[PDB]
C-alpha cells in the first residue's frame, strides 16, 4: 500500500556552476579549470572546497583520475591540502605523492584561506599518519619518499602498562586506543619498514612476531588481527632467510651475536617456520652426522648395524672419556649421534634391567619383614642416583625458568620423587623392621608394601618415558604431535566427564547407602566391586565413584543395583540413574570425544610437517653442547665488529634480493592494465 | 594400523612390566586353586598378573573386555596393594579404550578421506597387474 | 659431463620468403600481402599453403587474428580452405564462419589446385563435422547459422547393438569408434542444439539424459565424461522449466500428453532437479493439501488437533465412501493428505491390535495342542486379508516391472508369506492335532511354534515398515537418504566380514571339534553358548560361526576355548585364533566401517535436500490416483491438438527466455575485453 | 623403431599445439593487444 | 644446482624436442626424481611435483592418440606388451589407468568372449 520512499538525510545539493566545475574535473579537461578557478577567485562563483555527495573533492578526484596537471593548478589556486596525502598514498602512485610532498612549503602568504564545514568527511580516521597508511599499503616506493623526509611514529607501550596517560585514554576513549594501538602494530609489522628502518631485520621480526603473539593472547577482541600480523612477520623472516644462496651466508646468518645463537633465539621466541627451512634444516644435518658422512645414501641394513653395534658399545666410550678425553676414542663421544645412541642404548640397558628385577631368578626369600637390597637393586642404584645428579645438573645450569617449560621435567620430577620415597622406605625397613614374619599378616600399612607400590609406579613411568624418543625417528613424531594436541581435547573433554560423573554419583550415593552391609555377613569376607560376587557398589562416595568408573568399560555388572528387601521402586529408580549414567557416558559424551579429536586432527595433519621439524631441532640442539656428554650411570662419576660487518654485508644482499622478490611478483593484471591504460591515453591526448 | 600398534605395544609393555612387578608375589600353585587350572583362561578367574606372559595375556584380553575385574584381588587382606593394582588397570584401561582407539579411529578416517579421491586410479593399476 | 641437446625431430625450415610471407600475415598489413600472392602465381616464389612449425597457416593465422580482408584475398587467391572451419568454429566469430560458409563456392573452375603432404597436422579429429563442433562449444549463432544450411548428424546406434557395422568398425578399431560415439553424444547433449532442432526439449532432455546415464553404466572408460552430459541435460531441463512465470504455463507444462503426466515421466525417467524444482513442489503442495488451505500457516496446535481427530476417525469415512460417494462426506476421502491419514491410522492400529495380542486379557489356556483362533486373532484376519489384496492390486496394475522397482515390496513379500504361513499352521494344527498335551513335552518341529515364531517375525516386520512414512515430515526424511545409502556401504563392509569370519570359524572348528562332549555329562544337560556356564562351542561348523558372531558384542567368555584335558598348546593356539579374529573383527574392521559411512555421509550430507523432496513426492503421487480409496480393512468389502498448440506456444517463451539467459551470462570479461580491444584497432586503423 | 618414431612425431606435434593454443591466456593477450596498440599508435 | 639441472630435465618441452623417446625418458626421470624425494629429504616437494609432471606429461603424450594402430604401435613398442610392463615397473599409475590402454587390456582379457560388458 504504497510505502513512501525518500531521502530522509538529505545533503545540502550542489550549486549548478560546482557540478559543471567537478564535472569539468572528472572529465579531465586542463582548460576548462583554469577559468572556472580565475572566475571564482575575481567572482567568487565557485567554491574551489566542495563537496559531492558520495565523498570527494576536485583535488581528490584529481587524485583517483591521477592527473598531475590539474592537480598542479588547483594546488596553486589554494585548494585544501589537507587529508589528500593519505588518499594518494592509498592510490599508491609515486607522481602525486611526490607532488603533494614537494609543494607542502608553496611560500605561504597570509597563512590559509579561512574554511568552516569541510573538514567534515574523512576515510581515514584522524590517527593515521602517511608513514603509517604507506606502512599499510606495503609500497617500497612510498614508504622510501616518506622516511627520506625524517618521518616518526609513536612508540607502542607495554602490554602490562599502568602509567597515568596510557590508563587515562583507556578510561575516556578505548574504541580510539585500541585503534591507535593496533595501527601501530599494523604499521610496524610490514615488511618494507623493517628491511628500511632495522639494522636487525631477523631480530626486529621475531620480537614483533612474540609482541603480536602476546597481545593475541592479552586483546581478547582483535585476536584475529593480532595472530595474522604475528603470521606475517613470521613468513616475512622465513623469506629472508630464503634468499640465502650459499652456505657460507648461512652460516654468518645462523651464527651471528649480539655457537648457533641465532637459531637458539629463534627456537626461544617460538619461530617454527624459520627453524624448519629447509637449508637450516640441511646444515643442522650436516652437524649431528658429525662423524658419519653419507648417512643418507647408505642401505638401512649398515645403518642398522651401526647403530646395533654402537648401541652394544655403551659401557665402553665412556670410560674412555673418563681416561683419556683427547685420544682419537675419547673424541668419539662428543659427536652428538653418538651421545643420543649412548643415552638411549643406556635407557634401554635400564629398562631390561627394571624388567629382570621381576624374575623368579633373582628374588628370594619374600617372608622377610624388612629385606636388605638385592644384588640387582644394588647395581641400579648407581643408575637412579645419576638420573638425580642428571635433574639436578639440568635444573641449575639453564635457570629455573627454562627448566619447566619441558613439560617433560615433571614426568622425570615424579619419577625422582618415587626413586626417594622407595630409597628412604627401604632404608627405615631395614634399619627398624627386623624380622621374619609371613606377608599373609602383614599390617596393610606396612612401608615395605608402599615401597613395591611406588616402585612399580615409577617402573610404568621410567618406560612411559620413552615417548620423547619418537621425534628422532620419520614416522613417529607428527604422530606423537597430534597426540600431543588431541590430549589437550582429552582434557577438555574430562572436564566435563568429571562433573556429570561426581552428579551421579552423588545421587546414587544418596539414594542408596543405607543398604551397606558388614563384610562379616556377605559371603568371602569381602566387601567392593572387587569380589566374585559384587557387592555393594553405591554404599560410599569412593565406592560409587569406583563403581561408575568402572561401568564405562562394562566391568560392572547389573545385580549391583539389587537390595536385600524387596524395594522394588528403590531398585527402579537406581537402576533408571544407572541406565542414564550410562546412556550419558557411553552414547553421547564418549562419540563427541571422537568427533572432537577428529575434527582436531584433520586441523592439525595440514601442519604435522613443521611442527615436527621444530621438535626435532629442539631434541638435537640439546645434545650439542658438552653439559651432558656422559651417560647416566657414568655422569657421577668423579671479534665482535668483524662479525657485525659480515652480518650487515649479508643482510644488505638479503634484503635488496627480498625487495626485488617481491615488486616483480607485486605487478599484476590489474595494475599492469591500468598503467597501460593511463600510458595510452596520455599518449593520445598528446600526439 | 601398524604406527598405531608401535605406541600401543610400548604402552601394554610399560605396564604389563608394572603389573607383574607389583603382583608376582601373590602367584600361587594350580592344587590350591579350583579345578587344578591356573590362568585367565578358567571359569573362575584365577591369578592374572603372575607372569610377564600372564600378565601381557590379561592386559591383552582387558580391551575387549573379557578379563573380568576380581582377578587384581589377593589371598590376604592387602588393600592399598590391590587399591594400587586396580589404580593401574583402571589407568592401562582409559588410555588403550578412551585415548588410543578413538585416536586410531580419527587416523584411519583421516587418511580415507585423502585415499578417496584417487581410489579409481591405483584399483586400475592393481587389476591391470 | 655435457648432456648434448639438439632438435632430434626436425621439421624441415622455412624458406625466408615463407617467412617473410607468414610474417607479413601475422603482422596485418594488407598491402603487402597482395603482391607476394600475385609474384607467387607469376614467379611461383611463395607456396601459399606453407606451415609454420608451430601448427598453422596463412588463412588459419588469418582466422586467429580475426582479420576477414586478408581472409577475402587469400581465399580469392586459392588457399586450401578445408578443415579451416573448424578452427573458426572454436574461435567462436560470426563473421569468418559466415565468410567461409558463403565462399565455398566461387564457381570454381578447374577442380581445385594440387596438392600433397600438407593434410598432416590437424587438430581436429577426421570425425568431428562442423555442426558437432559448433554444439560442443554451445555457440546459438553459430549453431543457428550451421543449421540453416541443411546439415545432419549421424544418428548413434543402440547401446546393445549387435548388428554387422558396429560389431565390424569396434573390431577393426575400437578407439575411433569410442571417440565418434562420444562426440555424437556431446553434439546432442548441447543445450541450444535441443533448443533450436528439438519440437519436444523437456522430453528430448530427459530422454537424452537416461541415455547417457546408461552409457555411463556401460561404458567403463568413459564414465566422467558420459556423466558430466547426464548431468548438463539435466540442469538444461531444470533451467527451461525454471523460465516459467506464471501458474497457467506451469500447469500446462506438467500436465502436457503425448493427470500430471510430464511429471510421471520425470519419475520415470529419475529427473530429481526437475521434480525438486520450487514450483512444482508448490504445486504439488496445493494438490496434496486440497481441503484444507493455508496449512502452512496454522500453529502446529491446531495441525496437531486436526491431525489426531481425523485419525481418530478411521473407522468412519470410509464406511460413508461404500454406502455414499456423491455426498459431502463421501467426497472428503478422495483428497490425498486423508487418504494418507486414514492409511497411516490403519497402520497405527494394527500395530496397537498385534501389540495387544501379546497379552495375558486375552491368551487363556495355553496347554491345547491345537488352539482355536482368538477373538483377537478372529479381528486380525481381515486386515490380514486386506493388506494381501491390496499387494494383489499394487502388483496387476502398474504391471510386473514396476512392481518390482520400489524395493518396498520384498518386505512386503516377506509379511505376506510369513502371514500366509502362520494361517496354514494354525489351520493345520486346528484340524489334525487335536488333545491337551502340555508344552513341557511337545515336539521340537510342532507346527503351533513354527506358526508363533513366524508370527513373532511378521510382527517385527510389520512394526518395521513405519519406516517408510519418514518422508512425509520434514526432518526425518534426508535422515533415512543416508540410512539407504548407508546401509549399502554395511553390505560391502559386511562381504568381507562374512569371508573373515568362515576363514576364522574353519580355523576354529578344525581345531577344535575332537573335544566335543555329549549333553549328558555336561551340567543341566545342555550344550552350546546359550547355557549359565558356557559349554563347547568350538564343536561343530554352526556352533563355531554362532560363536564368532557373539564374540563381535563381548557376550562370548574366555573360558570356552579351555578344554578337559590338559593340551596347553592346543589351548594356546585356540586363544590366539580367537584374540586374532577378535583384534581383526573389532579393532580393523569396524572402525574401517565407521570411516566408511562417516564419508559417504559427508558426500551425500551436499545433496540431502534434493532426493528427500523426490521420495516425497513420490509418495504424494501414490496417493494422487484413485486406486486404493479404501483403508486395508475395508479395500476387501464387496482435443489433443489444443493441448499441443498450447504446450508449444509455451515452450516457444520458455527457450527464448533461456536463450537470452544464455547470452547475457555468456559475455565474459575476456571476451568483452578481445572486442573492445580489435573495434579499438580497427578504428584506429580506419582513421 | 621407424614405425615408432612415425608415431611420436605426430604424438608430440599435436601435444605441443595443445599447449601452445591452451597457454595464451588472458593477461597474456591483454599485454600483446596493449603493446600493438601503442606500437600501431607510435607509428601513426 | 641439482634441484635446477632436475627442473630442467623435467620439462615437457625439453623432453619432446632433445629426446628420441619421451615417453621412456619420461618415466626414468618421474622414477629418479621420487628416488630423489626419497633419499633428500629438504626438497621432497619439489621432486614430488617434478615427478608428478613428468608422469602427467607421459599420460597426456599417450591421451593424444587417435587411432588404436597408433595405440598398439605405442605399447607393443620395444627397445607383448613391453612398453606396458615398463611402465607398471616404474609405478606410473596414470599411464596404465587411461581409458584407451584399459579398453585395449579388457579386450585382450576377453579374448573368447566378444561383447561381455
Ligand atoms: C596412586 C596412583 C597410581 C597411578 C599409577 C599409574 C600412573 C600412570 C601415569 C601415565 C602417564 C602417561 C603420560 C603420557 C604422556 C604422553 C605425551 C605425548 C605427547 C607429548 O609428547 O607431549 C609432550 C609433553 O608431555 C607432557 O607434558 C607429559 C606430562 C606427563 C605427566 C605425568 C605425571 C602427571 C610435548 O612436549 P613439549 O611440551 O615440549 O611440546 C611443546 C610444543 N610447543
Ligand atoms: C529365521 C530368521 C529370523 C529373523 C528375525 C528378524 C528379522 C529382522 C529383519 C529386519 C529388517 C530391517 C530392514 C530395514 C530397512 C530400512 C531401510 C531404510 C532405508 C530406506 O528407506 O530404504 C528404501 C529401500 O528399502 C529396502 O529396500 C528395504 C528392504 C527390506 C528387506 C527385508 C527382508 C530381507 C529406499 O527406498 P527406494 O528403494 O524406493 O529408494 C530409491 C532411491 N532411488
Ligand atoms: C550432558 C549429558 C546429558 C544430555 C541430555 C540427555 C541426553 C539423553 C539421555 C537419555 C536417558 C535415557 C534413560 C533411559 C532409562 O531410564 O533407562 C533405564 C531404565 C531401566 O529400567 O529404562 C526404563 O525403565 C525404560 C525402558 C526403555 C528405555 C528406552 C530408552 C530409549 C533411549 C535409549 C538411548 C540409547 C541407549
Ligand atoms: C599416552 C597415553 C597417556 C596419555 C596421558 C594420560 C591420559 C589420561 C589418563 C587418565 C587416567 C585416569 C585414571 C583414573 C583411575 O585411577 O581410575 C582407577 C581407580 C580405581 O579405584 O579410580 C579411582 O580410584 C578414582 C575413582 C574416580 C575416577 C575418576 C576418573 C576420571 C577420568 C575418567 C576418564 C574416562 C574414563
Ligand atoms: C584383513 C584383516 C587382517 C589384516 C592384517 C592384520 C592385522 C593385525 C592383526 C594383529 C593380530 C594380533 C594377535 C595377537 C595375539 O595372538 O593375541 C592373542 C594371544 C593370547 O595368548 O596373545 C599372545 O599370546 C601374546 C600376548 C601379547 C599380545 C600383544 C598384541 C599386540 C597387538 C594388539 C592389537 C590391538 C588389540
Ligand atoms: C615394539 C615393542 C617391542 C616396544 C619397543 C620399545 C623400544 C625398544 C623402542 C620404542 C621407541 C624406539 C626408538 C624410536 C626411534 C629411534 C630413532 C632411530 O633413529 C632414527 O630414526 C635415525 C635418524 C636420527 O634420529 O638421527 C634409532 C632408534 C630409536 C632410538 C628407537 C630405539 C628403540 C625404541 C626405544
Ligand atoms: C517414538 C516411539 C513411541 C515410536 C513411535 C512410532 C510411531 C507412532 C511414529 C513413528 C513415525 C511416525 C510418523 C512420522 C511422520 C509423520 C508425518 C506427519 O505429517 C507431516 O510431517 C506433515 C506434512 C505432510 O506429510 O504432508 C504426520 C505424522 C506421521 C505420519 C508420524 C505418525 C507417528 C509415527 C508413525
Ligand atoms: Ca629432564
Ligand atoms: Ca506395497
Ligand atoms: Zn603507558
Ligand atoms: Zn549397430
Amino acid at each position: 500500500d504504497r510505502i513512501p520512499l525518500q531521502i530522509v538525510r538529505a545533503e545540502t545539493e550542489l550549486s549548478a556552476e560546482e557540478k559543471a566545475f567537478l564535472n569539468a574535473v572528472e572529465k579531465g579537461d586542463y582548460a576548462t579549470v583554469k577559468q572556472a578557478l580565475q572566475e571564482a577567485e575575481i567572482y567568487y562563483n565557485v567554491n574551489i572546497n566542495c563537496m559531492d555527495p558520495l565523498g570527494r573533492s576536485a583535488l581528490l578526484i584529481a587524485i583517483e583520475n591521477e592527473n598531475l596537471e590539474i592537480m598542479e593548478l588547483l594546488l596553486n589556486h589554494s585548494v585544501y591540502v589537507g587529508d589528500a596525502l593519505l588518499y594518494a598514498i592509498r592510490k599508491e602512485v609515486v607522481g602525486a605523492v611526490e607532488l603533494l610532498l614537494s609543494y607542502r612549503r608553496p611560500s605561504g602568504e597570509k597563512q590559509v584561506p579561512t574554511l568552516m564545514m569541510d573538514t567534515q568527511f574523512s576515510e581515514f580516521t584522524p590517527d593515521i599518519t602517511p608513514i603509517m597508511l604507506a606502512a599499510h599499503t606495503n609500497n617500497y616506493e612510498i614508504i622510501k619518499l616518506l622516511v627520506q623526509k625524517r618521518v616518526t611514529i609513536p612508540r607502542p607501550h607495554q602490554i602490562r602498562c599502568n602509567c597515568v596517560e596510557c590508563v587515562s585514554s583507556s578510561e575516556v576513549d578505548s574504541l580510539r586506543h585500541s585503534r591507535s594501538r593496533l595501527n601501530i602494530y599494523k604499521a610496524l609489522a610490514s615488511p618494507s619498514l623493517i628491511a628500511l628502518s632495522s639494522e636487525d631485520p631477523i631480530l626486529t621480526a621475531f620480537r614483533l612476531g612474540w609482541e603480536l603473539k602476546e597481545l593475541s593472547k592479552v586483546e581478547n577482541e582483535f585476536k584475529a588481527e593480532y595472530e595474522e600480523l604475528s603470521q606475517q612477520c613470521k613468513l616475512f623472516a622465513k623469506d629472508l632467510l630464503d634468499q640465502a644462496r650459499s652456505s657460507r651466508e648461512l652460516e654468518i646468518i645462523l651464527n651471528h651475536r649480539d655457537d648457533l645463537a641465532k637459531l637458539k633465539v629463534a627456537i626461544k621466541y617460538h619461530q617454527k617456520e624459520f627453524v624448519a627451512q629447509p637449508n637450516c634444516q640441511q646444515l643442522l644435518a650436516t652437524l649431528w652426522y658429525d662423524g658419519f658422512p653419507g648417512w643418507r645414501r647408505k642401505h638401512w641394513v649398515v645403518k642398522l648395524l651401526t647403530c646395533m653395534t654402537i648401541g652394544f658399545l655403551f659401557p665402553m666410550l665412556s670410560i674412555a672419556y673418563l681416561i683419556s678425553p683427547r685420544s682419537n676414542l675419547g673424541l668419539f663421544i662428543k659427536k652428538p649421534f653418538i651421545k643420543f645412541i649412548c643415552h638411549t642404548a643406556s635407557y634401554l640397558t635400564f629398562l631390561f634391567m627394571l624388567l629382570l628385577a621381576s624374575q623368579h631368578i633373582v628374588r628370594t626369600d619374600l617372608h622377610v619383614q624388612g629385606p636388605p637390597p638385592t644384588v640387582v637393586e644394588w647395581m641400579i642404584l648407581p643408575w637412579v642416583l645419576g638420573f638425580i645428579w642428571g635433574e639436578i645438573k639440568e635444573m641449575w645450569d639453564g635457570g629455573f625458568t627454562e627448566y619447566i617449560h619441558d613439560w617433560w621435567n615433571l614426568m622425570d620430577f615424579a619419577m625422582n620423587s618415587l626413586y626417594l620415597a622407595t630409597i628412604s622406605l627401604k632404608i627405615v625397613a631395614y634399619v627398624k623392621y627386623n624380622g621374619s614374619r609371613p606377608r599373609e599378616e602383614w599390617e596393610m600399612w606396612h612401608p615395605t608394601l608402599i615401597a613395591e607400590a611406588l616402585f612399580a609406579i615409577s617402573n610404568i613411568l621410567s618406560s612411559l618415558r620413552l615417548i620423547s624418543l619418537f621425534t628422532a625417528n620419520s614416522h613417529l613424531g607428527p604422530l606423537q604431535i597430534s597426540l600431543g594436541r588431541m590430549l589437550l581435547d582429552i582434557l577438555k573433554f574430562l572436564f566435563i566427564y568429571c562433573l556429570v560423573l561426581l552428579a551421579f554419583a552423588n545421587g546414587l550415593n544418596q539414594l542408596y547407602f543405607y543398604y551397606e552391609t558388614r563384610a562379616i555377613d556377605e559371603p568371602n569376607n569381602c566387601k567392593g566391586i572387587r569380589c566374585e560376587k559384587q557387592n555393594n557398589a553405591f554404599s560410599t562416595l569412593f565406592e560409587t565413584l569406583q563403581s561408575l568408573f568402572w561401568s564405562v568399560f562394562g566391568l560392572l555388572n547389573l545385580y549391583v543395583t539389587n537390595v536385600k528387601a524387596r524395594h522394588e521402586f528403590t531398585e527402579f529408580v537406581g537402576a533408571t540413574m544407572f541406565g542414564t549414567y550410562n546412556v550419558i557416558s557411553l552414547v553421547v559424551l564418549l562419540n563427541m570425544l571422537i568427533a572432537m579429536m577428529n575434527n582436531s586432527y584433520q586441523l592439525i595433519a595440514d601442519h604435522a610437517d613443521i611442527e615436527w621439524k621444530f621438535a626435532r631441532t629442539k631434541l638435537w640442539m640439546s645434545y650439542f653442547d658438552e653439559g651432558g656428554t656422559l651417560p647416566p650411570p657414568f655422569n657421577i662419576i668423579p671479534d665482535s665488529l668483524i662479525q657485525n660487518q659480515h652480518y650487515q654485508e649479508v643482510i644488505r644482499n638479503l634484503v635488496k634480493r627480498y625487495v626485488a622478490a617481491m615488486i616483480r611478483n607485486s605487478k599484476t593484471h590489474e595494475g599492469l592494465t591500468e598503467e597501460n591504460f593511463k600510458e595510452l591515453k596520455q599518449d593520445i591526448s598528446s600526439f
